[PDB]
Order: structure tokens, then C-alpha cells, then sequence
């Protein structure tokens, strides 16, 4: 079984095993496969970029994803998780921003070719786009995956999020030193500690969390600090 080659897309075990993963998270991703086939291709291993697409679809675990709300996916890379977000999700209202300018054409090309509706890609650094009209507190969702801690995290995502709004961090199997100190930082931003939920990813078992911090009250003129400072003076 699973023999099918495909040149420019999944390979026909590339496919089944996304529908799979798919299925484990409670998807059906069958509309999305040639989506996700041809995102595959532009990225060009397979197992791990399926992998990839499927640690993004976990942000489906969450409630938090119906109607046109407008989502800022921050220091998205090559697009994740907000592209397979999107393609699951068409209604969202989607910005993916990157301070690498390669990573943003990368992510406008996806779109174009993907032919995605309602999703943009932006070229700039969180700290400076956090203090525009146009993104601060603007955003009723924001999703990050990424390196840098969740206290640093916190002070780039949460000054984006309108009031009642929400952001997840997507982290791997350890949150507990990150965690630790959280709660005081996001009060001085306007946030509350949401849920913390663990799971396990579809075909390799892998460890995950996906931290949800909640907009409570407007975030203070003072944050974000300027470009780099959060990282190299993390509030916590
Ligand atoms: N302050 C900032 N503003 C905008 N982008 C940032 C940023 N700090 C880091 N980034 C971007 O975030 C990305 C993290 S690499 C991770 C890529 C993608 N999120 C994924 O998980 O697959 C890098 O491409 C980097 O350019």
C-alpha cells in the first residue's frame, strides 16, 4: 500500500498520512488535501512538513475559531500555524506577519497560489506594528509558535488582542519554567492566564501545549517597549 508518487504535490502516503492525522485531531481534511498538497510542493521530508500541518491544525482543539474574526498569526515563518489555519478555516480574517522579509514573499506567494481569500501577509516587527491604530487592540484572536519564552511571547501578542479577545501560544512538552512566572507580567499587559491545554500530536505522540492568555483590560500606553527590548528584558 501507499506506492503513488506525485512530483509536484504529497506523495500518496503523504496524503493518507495527513487524512489520518487529520481524522486524530477530529478534522476531515479530504476538501484540503490538493491545499495542502500544493503548500507541500511551494515548501519544497514529507512526514516531517505533514507534521508541521498538523501540529498547526491542533489550534483546532480549541473552541476559539468561528466566524470572521480577524487573527494575527506573529512571527509566522514560513506560514505556520496560520496557513493550514486558514485553509481550515476560510472564513478567519487573516494577517501573518514576519520581521523577514523572504518569509513574508514566501507566505504571499502561498496565498496567491493557494488562491486564499481574506489573508495577507506583512513584513514588520510586533513591536512597531503593536503601536499603529491599525493592529493595536485590533485583532480578536493571535497565535504564535515559537522560541522566544512566553513572558517575552505575552508582551508582543497581547497588545494586538482587543478587549475579550484571545491568543494562543503554541509550545512544546515543557511550559512549567515559562509558566512560572506569568501571571504578574499579564496583568501589567491587560491579560489573564487562560487554559493551558496539553496534548499529544497525531502520529508521532510528541508533547504539546497550547497556552491561551485572555485580553482582559486595555494594555498600558507602555507596551510593547521598543523593537528587541522585550526579548533582551523580559518583563519576566
Ligand atoms: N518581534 C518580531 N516581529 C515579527 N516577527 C518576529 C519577531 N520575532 C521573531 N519573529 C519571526 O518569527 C519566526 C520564528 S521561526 C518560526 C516560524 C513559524 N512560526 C513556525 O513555527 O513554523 C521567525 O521567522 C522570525 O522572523
Amino acid at each position: 500500500m501507499f506506492h503513488g508518487k506525485h512530483p509536484g504535490g504529497l506523495s500518496e502516503r503523504g496524503r493518507a498520512l495527513l487524512l489520518e492525522g487529520g481524522k486524530a485531531l477530529g478534522l476531515d481534511l479530504k476538501p484540503h488535501l490538493e491545499a495542502f498538497s500544493r503548500l507541500y510542493a511551494l515548501l519544497q521530508e514529507e512526514e516531517v512538513v505533514v507534521k508541521h500541518f498538523l501540529d498547526s491544525l491542533t489550534l483546532l482543539r480549541l473552541p476559539l475559531w468561528q466566524g470572521p474574526l480577524r487573527v494575527l498569526d506573529l512571527g509566522t515563518g514560513a506560514g505556520f500555524p496560520g496557513l493550514p489555519l486558514k485553509i481550515v478555516r476560510p472564513e478567519l480574517e487573516l494577517v501573518l506577519v514576519d520581521a523577514t522579509r523572504k518569509k513574508v514573499a514566501f507566505v504571499e506567494r502561498a496565498i496567491e497560489v493557494l488562491g486564499l481569500k481574506g489573508a495577507r501577509a506583512l513584513w514588520g516587527r510586533a513591536e512597531v506594528l503593536a503601536r499603529e491604530a491599525g493592529h493595536r487592540e485590533a485583532y480578536a484572536r493571535a497565535v504564535a509558535r515559537a522560541v522566544a519564552p512566553l513572558c517575552v511571547l505575552s508582551e508582543l501578542l497581547l497588545p494586538f488582542l482587543e478587549v475579550g479577545g484571545a491568543a494562543v501560544a503554541m509550545k512544546g512538552p515543557r511550559v512549567e519554567e515559562e509558566l512560572a512566572p506569568l501571571p504578574p507580567a499579564l496583568e501589567r499587559l491587560g491579560g489573564r492566564l487562560g487554559e493551558v491545554l496539553a496534548l499529544q500530536l497525531p502520529l508521532s505522540g510528541e508533547a504539546r501545549h497550547l497556552v491561551v492568555l485572555e485580553k482582559t483590560a486595555p494594555t498600558p500606553p507602555a507596551y510593547p517597549r521598543r523593537p528587541g527590548v522585550p526579548e533582551r528584558h523580559p518583563l519576566c
